[PDB]
């Protein structure tokens, strides 16, 4: 049994190779999440297959028709067996799917281009606009917080006209590189610090992170794969590897 | 005689009379404390579920 | 009891610690600065994380 992996084009995570175009399944591929599927495959047993999410989401539950989307969707619904992508543990997703204990800890964390210092700043002025990635876990974190500032942030970003929200990372990153420090980003401090670390060296993390969280392997609910998975990843943790996976795409690669 | 510990616990000793104490460094390796219960318990479900529940609120940062 | 964390001992195989308490049925549940690790997570639960940590070095000034 072939194991389907979904996952999903996200830097430095899941990228295309520079020479792709004469490479076939697996290999037209690179990253972190490449050499982590590479790694807890040998250590479960499998085979396995990279595909793409193809709707390119982590995972969000429409709240009118109630059907998941994303990485997460994809799960649920049978179309792949595993995700292995920095996708975050969250209460909701719990619900419908299987976490791994976290392979990578993070929060979410501000990206300005090279007047803010923090959280408390942004929601303080309305001349610097800001947003985050649909359908992901940072835009559940505004719409579900009661913390002063946070619900102050989410109210104005919810209302926001044109919309602050990107549909992937990518177009967040180039909207605050484009917008002459007018737009700050809300994402995740590990793709924040890895952008931080590559041309055009434009972009900059500023203030601590907003919380603690994590990234897990996803499995549909009574996957026979869960187990396995989760004990591969402490074992990884525990050897060094995911520490030395993270330097080798994070700082050996930084061109900053 | 230099003291090999946890994070947390170098950094709550660091703000404790006689504040004769520091952390140096970078950490390590990257880990985290979980609720444990016995293999195949019933308030498994429910207590993952509560500690996700209280993270998201803001909770253990608050009781940090 | 013992006022330990946890660990199998090597000639014995006992899991002392809190960690033996939940094993041999003495305790329900364990809340405490307990580290999720490989070896403890093979004979019992942990949730997810509840705080993130890592080893370091405490110094006298
Ligand atoms: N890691 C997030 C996506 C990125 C973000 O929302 O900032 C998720 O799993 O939904």
């Amino acid at each position: 049994k072939t194991v389907v992996v979904t996952t999903i084009l996200e830097s430095p995570y899941v990228m295309m190779k520079k020479n792709h175009e004469m490479l076939e399944g697996n290999e037209r591929y690179e990253g972190y999440c490449v050499d982590l599927a590479a790694e807890i495959a040998k250590h479960c047993g499998f085979k396995y297959k990279l595909t793409i999410v193809g709707d390119g989401k982590y995972g969000a539950r429409d709240a009118d028709t109630k059907i998941w989307n994303g990485m997460v969707g994809e799960l649920v619904y049978g179309k792949a067996d595993i995700a292995i992508a920095p996708l975050t543990i969250t209460l909701v997703r719990e619900e419908v799917i299987d976490f791994s204990k976290p392979f990578m800890s993070l929060g979410i964390s501000i990206m300005i281009k090279k007047p803010i210092e923090s959280a408390e700043d942004l929601s303080k002025q309305t001349e610097i606009a800001y947003g985050t990635l649909d359908s992901g876990s940072t835009k559940e974190f505004f719409r579900r917080s009661k913390i002063a500032v946070f619900d102050k942030m989410w109210t104005y970003m919810r209302s926001a006209e044109p919309s602050v929200f990107v549909r992937t990372t990518a177009e967040g990153v180039a909207r605050v590189r484009k917008s002459k420090g007018k737009y700050a980003y809300l994402l995740e401090s590990t793709m924040n610090e890895y952008i931080e670390q590559r041309k055009p060296c434009d972009t900059m993390k500023v203030g601590g992170n907003l919380d603690s969280k994590g990234y897990g392997i996803a499995t549909p609910k009574g996957s026979s794969l869960g187990n396995p998975v989760n004990l591969a990843v402490l074992k990884l943790n525990e050897q060094g590897l995911l520490d030395k996976l993270k330097n080798k795409w994070w700082y050996d690669k930084g061109e900053c």
